[PDB]
């Protein structure tokens, strides 16, 4: 509902975290 960006496999609550995920995803 919040963020459909299922990057590794999770719906994010805000863009900030979905943005702080790629930072801690070894991809940036």
């Amino acid at each position: 509902q919040q963020y459909t960006a299922k990057i590794k496999g999770r719906t994010f609550r805000n863009e900030k975290e979905l943005r702080d995920f790629i930072e801690k995803f070894k991809g940036r």
